């Protein structure tokens, strides 16, 4: 019935829905188009921040390293970085801004620090993720053109990697905890996966939206009396100027976390 419910949701939606839920109680999964590629949009910011966290494991000064913010670094959506023009932000602060506010300047500074989008890909590969690819900086990583492989992954690959990052083997403990803290403090996800869940469940997530009405969210969810769930909900539409549809992500989240 869960499969039927997701099929029905997609049927009405006017787009293409991708879901992967991993239930860490038993490693079971709920999958819907989970091996199809979707543009990640800002969900990719998790991988860039995590790559810097990985580096910080072997450089105790890295997270407090100053990064100069200049007016020319501002792009299309940078609510935190714009406050710091002519000043500095630390790499930790850039991670926080990228994840909790989806700050594009912050994402770009993380990418630049790492040595370019391909370094983020290499980090994902180092985690066993064969699917993730980062090709561009922000905001062009949000073009989300149907069939374009740039800046894409699959729901299952991203769920597996988010699990490894937040609950599993990817990062040292202090860094894992930092990533979790960041995701829990996200400000941009109220109407997405979170809106489909019991209000008191603890959740960390990263949203992403782009053209083609591409509307995404990746989450780690801690029920009150059950093992964590890792959930990726990706959604994209056929027309370039389609509205984004966080409601669909909330609906999908409700479907797959029910009976629980």
């Amino acid at each position: 019935s869960v499969q039927q419910q997701l099929e029905a949701l997609e049927k009405s939606s006017g787009g293409r829905l991708g879901v992967a839920l991993i239930n860490t109680a038993d490693n079971s999964q709920i999958l819907y188009r989970a091996d199809e590629r979707f543009a990640m949009c800002s969900t990719s910011k998790v991988m860039a921040a995590a790559a810097v966290l990985k580096q910080s494991e072997s450089d105790k000064h890295l997270l407090n390293q100053r990064v100069e913010i200049k007016k020319s670094d501002l792009v299309n959506y940078n609510p935190i970085a714009e406050k710091h023009v002519n000043g500095t932000m630390t790499l930790a602060e850039l991670g926080a801004a990228a994840l909790q506010y989806s700050d594009n300047t912050a994402m770009n500074k993380l990418i630049a620090h790492l040595g370019g989008p391909d370094k983020v890909t290499a980090f994902a590969r180092s985690l066993g993720d064969e699917t993730f690819r980062l090709d561009r900086t922000a905001p062009t990583l949000n073009t989300a053109i149907p069939g374009d492989p740039r800046d894409t992954t699959t729901p299952l690959a991203m769920a597996q990697t988010l699990k490894n990052l937040t609950l599993g083997k990817a990062l040292a403990e202090t860094q894992r905890a930092q990533l979790v803290t960041w995701l829990k403090g996200n400000t941009t996800g109220s109407a997405s996966i979170r809106a489909g869940l019991p209000k008191s469940w603890v959740v960390g997530d990263k949203t992403g939206s782009g053209d083609y009405g591409t509307t995404n969210d990746i989450a780690v969810i801690w029920p009150e009396n059950h093992a964590p769930l890792v959930l990726v909900t990706y959604f994209t539409q056929p027309e370039q100027k389609a509205e984004n549809r966080n409601d669909i992500l909330a609906a999908a989240a409700k479907i797959v976390t029910h009976g629980f």
